[PDB]
């Protein structure tokens, strides 16, 4: 399903296709991050979700297998899980 376009250090043009269906769960915000990561996987079998501490230091890379289910200090979704 998802495309993404990256517009590259110059004029360079690239793009991922990524392999699934869905790509983002804002209906996931609010919920506990072991519920959340198991909707993740189970409504997209080509995505690997990992919960995370909020603001913990991103590596600059793109995922197309990767969700980043981004939790509070009380383990609770702050932001909607997404591809990357």
């Amino acid at each position: 399903g998802l495309e993404v376009l990256f517009q590259g250090p110059g004029s360079m043009e690239s793009l991922l296709s990524c392999r699934g269906g869905k790509s983002s769960w804002p209906e996931l915000v609010g919920k506990e991050g072991h519920i959340a990561a198991a909707t993740v996987e189970r409504e997209n079998r080509h995505v690997r979700a990992t919960v995370m501490r909020e603001g913990s230091p991103t590596t600059q890379d793109f995922r197309c297998d990767r969700v980043w289910v981004v939790v509070n200090n009380r383990g609770i979704v702050v932001s909607p899980p997404h591809i990357g």
